[PDB]
């Protein structure tokens, strides 16, 4: 009688739509299945390889690239895995399609204006969400289906966003394995300004560093076994990935590149004025945070 | 000729010291013996802890905390690998107590001016080198006999390197494992300045921003490998180390801080003014084949 938990549970979502069927959109959709999800998973995405790869590989069960037949899917659950620079024109295009009981949520490595942006356009259907997850790589080929096991998830509720909404997909998260918290949009772009994307922003401009500073007779990328090894892992990264973020994050990464340039500057301050002990107290103090990890 | 080349390697170094017996001094220690090493192997350090535990680990023979003490081992091959800024000190006393015929070299990680200033006070006795190879481990218990294996080892002499010994050094970092190449003391200085000194003030400086970025309600720390993690690996490296590191070679450690800077203004630019296709232009920089 009471057991009834269960058929709430799979009528809350039927239909899943993957908004570009590339790595996370496809670990997504394969974690979703790993975890017994028994309904529709359906693909949209630009490129007619990614929805070829995923309906082959079994990662979707059909999808299409017009925006216009996504309509024939009725999904109930949309989960946004496009570059985050689409998603405002997906979500326009969304908001008409969509039944008024569909959720929509995503993976989006920012957050900030953009979930403000995604509500105003979807009106109450809308969840944003970040899984601090991610490797270097692309594409569904290379999708995994524990990609999120263990890991953050971030969601990021505001005072519009629907409670059974932000609750159902806190538990689709939570069947994949991650680990939810909350943060206002704002504060989720200032954590991850500091983070993760001022440290991309200075290997990149370490790089950009070693290039300016080799001469004719010395190429200083021959020398990584002195503390720049771990640095060139910035090789695997994408740059165009990292050119949007960093655009759509930009009073964040500014913020994040002043405070970095703050402790910069108080370190070379203690190395011209020779201050001896408070460079190994600087250095300890550092060592300590970094270790605990 | 082979025969011959190996007595003249044994009798030109019976007596080995290790200064600073820690994670380097340890591993060359380790390095030397497991390459079959037959002769004695002291440890001179400041830490009576250092000795005792690498001691206990037969790692050295035999060691002391106390210099005048190192007469006895009558060394005639000596390691420096403290910290840069002990060397001048530790040589002038070495100076006296070592015989003319010693070999005097060292691991440390600047060399510029130090090599001249090491020159003067221990004459045809050193070679300055410094092994392109460590961790971000201290100690001697951290230490491994096969550090050194396939890796760079700058040796720098200069017109005043005798020969003789340059050759020694060199076969025995070869015979470590090591891939010997020479550059000039102030080359080294500038090289590892930008390649080396700079990433490691870069990688402290960014743990450093997340201290003083937190909040009592935000710790900063709880969120780490957004990609933070990997850069900063070599933020957990020793204090002391460092901070001799970027004091005696701090004119080239201001001068690759000043490169970056300007880098990194440059890409800030790019981000504020929103250049689409020069910020993804410097981005790609990264897939350069070097
Ligand atoms: N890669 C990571 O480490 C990581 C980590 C956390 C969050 N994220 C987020 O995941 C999202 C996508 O990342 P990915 O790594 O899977 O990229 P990806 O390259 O693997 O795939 C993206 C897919 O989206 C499709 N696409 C591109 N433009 C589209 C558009 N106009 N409409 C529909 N589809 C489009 C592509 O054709 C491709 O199939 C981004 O929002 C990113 O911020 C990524
Ligand atoms: N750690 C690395 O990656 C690495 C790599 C290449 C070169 N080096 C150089 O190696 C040398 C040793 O570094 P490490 O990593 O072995 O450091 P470490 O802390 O592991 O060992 C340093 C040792 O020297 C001792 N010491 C300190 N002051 C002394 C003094 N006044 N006299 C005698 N001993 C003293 C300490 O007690 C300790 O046992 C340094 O010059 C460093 O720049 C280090
Ligand atoms: N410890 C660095 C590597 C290194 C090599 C040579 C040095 O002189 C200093 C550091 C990593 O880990």
């Amino acid at each position: 009688m009471k057991n009834i938990i269960k058929i709430l549970k799979s009528l809350s979502m039927q239909n899943v739509l993957i908004v570009g069927v590339g790595f996370m959109g496809g670990s997504f959709a394969k974690s979703l299945r790993r975890s017994g999800f028994k309904g529709k998973i359906y693909g949209y995405d630009i490129n007619p390889e990614s929805i070829s790869k995923a309906v082959d590989l079994g990662i979707i069960d059909e999808g299409t690239t017009s925006i216009a037949k996504v309509e024939d899917f009725s999904p109930d659950f949309v989960m946004l895995s496009s570059p985050v620079r689409t998603f405002r024109e997906i979500a326009k295009k969304l908001s008409y399609i969509l039944s008024e009981d569909a959720t929509v949520t995503d993976q989006g490595s920012v957050k900030g204006k953009l979930v403000y942006d995604l509500e105003n356009i979807l009106g109450k259907r809308f969840v944003g969400g970040h899984p601090i997850a991610g490797t270097e790589k692309s594409g569904v080929e290379y999708s995994l289906d524990n990609l999120y096991e263990g890991k953050k998830v971030i969601l990021t509720p505001t005072k519009k966003t629907d409670k059974k909404r932000l609750k159902l997909v806190k538990r689709v998260w939570e069947d994949v394995g991650g680990v939810v918290e909350y943060m206002s949009p704002e504060l989720h772009d200032y954590v991850f300004g500091v983070v993760s994307h001022l440290p991309h922003a200075v290997a990149f401009a370490l790089v950009d560093t070693l290039i300016h500073m080799s001469t004719p007779e010395v190429d200083l990328f021959k020398y990584p076994g002195g503390g720049f090894k771990d640095f060139t892992r910035i090789a695997k990264s994408d740059p165009i990935m990292w050119r949007d973020i960093f655009l759509e994050n930009k009073e964040n990464v500014m913020k994040a590149i002043e405070g970095f340039e703050k402790s910069l500057n108080h370190l070379k301050e203690l190395i011209v004025r020779e201050a001896e002990e408070e460079l190994v107290e600087y250095l300890k103090e550092v060592k300590i945070k970094r270790m605990e990890i």
